[PDB]
């Protein structure tokens, strides 16, 4: 028995979810003949109020396809320096996609300073290959992107005729925490990546959502990168289950994280950045070893709660920290 | 309700396979903690007599990762012009991996002429970025590569200190049909891609097999291309089931494929496994008879094609004249 | 004191050409303010009957910029397997430009079989990133591309909505040899690369010619690859000189190459196809290559799978007779 | 004639340089048989105290080849966000070379904070393709990179097993201004790009300098990108002339830049930091008023320069030219 607070990616499929997977109807998705994948994508597109959706094996591929579908060779994509697309995806957009990544300083709430983005945007000129895309992240390290800011960024992106992509790997965490609908949070975006394999608890994959044309380009690029699966409907049906059954209960992950951060408050902790299911802490190797020895797992120290974290688990790791001091 | 001879990719997971998936133990594969994936990779590496294995969502990615792990920016990979990596994978190796694809003419048996490969190989020179890889395909359009040729190609690549990669998407078809063990057919290769999502009947994915160092590079690139999954043990366990339970019965696909070609004696040396090649109005009639298939017409048999299906499509062809 | 038959690239600038360079007016080409470059480009574009032209340090960059301006990421370019763009430019179009190179068998006259090309073309589909370009080469190994063939390829390219690019590194050799003007030979093409640094005798560079939009893309890509020079008018003026003064005399290079092939095809032990001598190249085989090259090099005679001898303005009549004697001496 | 303070790239070849070009011996550089190019490369490599040198048509290609020769596919190169390699070369190293560019904040003197560099460095790992290169710039917007800082960065890169590349497009400006020789200033670097087509006054090209192995790779990539010229010895000999004859006189460009800046900073409506005038550049902003009306006014009087107004001095800028644009500014304000 381990208390795994390393990430919400360690979520296991519930028995009800496994049961759903057992009876999932499948087909060849390359021929577009998997009813499970078709259902998830149809449901996903409508849920976010967009035209089309595309199922992919990972959030990394979801973003990778997103940037390559917005930007061609040499074209620019502006994003945060602390964004996952920049920091934790091996710069695949540049290395594989020949896209010019244009990092700008990222703020606490995950916002990019309008002045920084505007200064970063390169025009379509004689010697300048134009910026084409701006990327945002919601949530960003468990923090919710403020909606008034989002509207302003949409305005800036429109001013230069650019596109707007959302890394919403933990979008529904922002939905539940802020109290705004998913429609309201993705309305200013042209494209959205949502991960099904974190808090939502599905075992594999993410969904890329956007316009028909955008998704059409992403689907062709998905084949090239190796994302074109066959009978993925079993996976897709699990992802569909997650969206229908595992969104509301995310509030508990937020509560236990809030309850965890409060208890841990020799530990420096800012409760203002505990807005969803993450707790960031600062005082390292002896601590991790100590915790490891007590069946407690995490990785600035980051603690993430999920559906396989329970009330007693929280109290055990609060005890463990107290004991450590 | 349809007789689907389009591809062996339309294979559905058996109920027994679904049960295996239901009870599969999983974990976060990125942390390497998925017991289902680890088991498949361990079994696969051992089955082919290699050091390590890597589970990926598709055969396209398996090959894509393979040449990029063999060939760095500007470096060359020699393969067949009719090879899947060249013709049917959007040249991802070049576009994404900056690898110089070096297609050579493909022979009847699916082999690459030794003279062509020798002539294609570019040395490590002042203005030449060296060829680093040679790719083969077994099977290729259902045809089995002769083993003496395989050992011989190994000799050629060794002569230039190169690597040898096998697209064995349909390797086990070649195993069953030729009568050689899997070990004998993958021995000349440095790396092997085997597809689990075709004849073997698993719903998703392939296995890339090779040395520890090679797979280590492939595993790093898998993360970049977006192949890094979480609880893929459910998928992996199905792949494990397929390898353990669905290899022997591939002979039936070969039997039904051969009997199909035999039946088309109205109005054959390339029928060695589960494919039948023949040379729009035709498609309309066949579709109307619940018959689905795909310049040259390709008919593919698999575990959801039965004896009555075969004679039914033979009847359609005869009736069509 | 060497007889250099290795290539027509070893051509040195004449004193007249040097004088022209000395008095060349220059400026910052990045600002488009070099009168020498602009003059060469204006003249070059007009000579080939296209809208715009771009001066580049090499024919390799000329072709590299050409396919990348025709083909974006993942898009396809059909070419000959023996074409320079495929065989001798390190596949930069693919490695650097993410262009899908699509080789088809290349014939003797440099033509690509329409059936082979038609079979290679990938449509704009759900899973197929479209072919966008077909590349041809004139001359190809000193051989002239047949003009009737071009019209038919032009037909095919229009039928599939593609572009057509000509590697005319030695185009003016084909002009002199065939008796057709340069305009007639580039008319079916959307874009043309011509090399100034071979038979024409300019010391550096090539010209990429095409539409305004195409060149605009090529000019921006030139900056990225590092081809954007400053006061290149000195080089450009030499190229203008070459185009104005060194085209007609290519007939002599062809004559000396033909007389060379005649002399060597008499000698026993020599295999030589005189039908392949149409311009300034002689391809030959012994009935080993390396011992011959060392033997020739020691006698101040330089050339290079198949033995290739290339004539240019620094080859004279006596030079031809000396290497004929040398082969005779060697055999 | 125009008084062109837009850039030092507009430098024209002197008659002496043109004479040198006329008598330049040439050959096919691809065969390595151009005596003019070989001489320039030999002289240049020794001048910077490195093993080998490579002649290229531009500084962009010099840097482009540099990063790709240090960094393989997916590998990382750390540089300044205000560095030319990042901002003004279309990210060719990334787009063409598949190199992961890693910008960090760049300071006034062109230095990168070591803490920022340490945070940027990715190790050779199971999932991070390692950083391989750190890039610096001297001069940077005409500022001179402090040598003690350089020593510290060398320590950092050795500690992490990285390479160090200098964009020394205006290195010799830093040489004259700081009083340190070119050898001392490039000693900590593994590779150096020097531009011949600016202050040095040669019409075309740059030199990439480094180890034999590094240059051998660069020479191969040069062929691929299209930098392999034939008889470029005429250009190279001009570059050789520039290095031998036009380095010392860079001090005059610096004097005229300072005299220019002093005259303009004595005018109301001008914001000018005289501490940022260390070489041949003067950066100024109006306090206030738009930039474009000033430029149009100046252009109409045969005066040319260029977000922030930048004035660059060179060998075709003379004292009377300087006094004339001060008068024009005075007249305009
Ligand atoms: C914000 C964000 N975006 C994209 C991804 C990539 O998704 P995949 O890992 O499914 O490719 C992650 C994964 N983040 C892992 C973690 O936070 O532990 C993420 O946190
Ligand atoms: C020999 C071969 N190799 C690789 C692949 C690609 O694998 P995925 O499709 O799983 O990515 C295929 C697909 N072949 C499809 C067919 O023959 O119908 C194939 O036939
Ligand atoms: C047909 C053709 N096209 C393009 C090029 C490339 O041009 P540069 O070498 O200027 O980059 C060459 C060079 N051919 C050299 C020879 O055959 O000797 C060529 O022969
Ligand atoms: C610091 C620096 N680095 C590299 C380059 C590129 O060199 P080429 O322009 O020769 O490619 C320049 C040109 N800078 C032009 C200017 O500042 O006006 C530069 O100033």
């Amino acid at each position: 028995r381990y208390i795994d607070l390393r990430s919400d990616t360690v979520t296991q499929p519930t028995d009800a979810m496994r049961q759903c997977m057992l009876h999932a109807e499948v087909g060849d998705d390359v021929y577009g003949e998997d009813p499970g994948v078709n259902a998830l994508e149809a449901y996903g597109a409508d849920l976010l109020g967009k035209e089309a959706a595309l199922f992919v094996p990972s959030g990394t591929m979801s973003n990778l396809l997103a940037v390559m579908s917005h930007c061609q060779r040499g074209e620019g994509a502006v994003l945060g320096s602390a964004a996952h697309i920049y920091r934790y995806e091996a710069q695949g957009s540049a290395v594989l996609g020949s896209v010019a990544l244009q990092p700008v300083p990222m703020q606490a709430d995950g916002s990019l300073a309008l002045a920084d983005v505007r200064a970063a945007i390169a025009p379509d000129d004689v010697y300048f290959t134009p910026t084409r895309l701006v990327c945002l992240e919601n949530t960003h390290n468990g923090k919710v992107l403020p909606l008034p800011y989002l509207r302003e960024m949409r305005e800036l992106v429109d001013e230069h005729g650019l596109q707007l992509h959302l890394d919403g790997a933990r979008l529904f965490n922002a939905v539940v925490a802020s109290g705004h609908t998913v429609r309201e949070l993705v309305a200013p975006f042209d494209s959205v990546s949502i991960c099904l394999s974190k808090g939502l608890g599905a075992p594999v994959g993410s969904l890329l959502v956007g316009s028909h044309a955008f998704i059409a380009r992403a689907r062709r690029l998905r084949k090239m990168v190796g994302g074109g699966m066959r009978q993925a409907g079993i996976l897709a049906q699990a992802g569909l289950f997650a969206l229908q059954q595992h969104v509301v209960r995310l509030a508990d992950d937020h509560r236990r994280a809030r309850q965890l951060a409060e208890g841990l408050a020799g530990i420096r902790l800012d409760l203002a950045q505990v807005q969803t299911n993450m707790v960031f802490l600062q005082l390292r190797a002896p601590l991790l070893a100590f915790m490891k020895a007590r069946g407690i797992l995490f990785s600035e120290l980051r603690l993430v709660t999920h559906l396989q974290i329970h009330d007693d688990d929280i109290e055990e790791v609060i005890d463990a920290f107290t004991e450590y001091l």
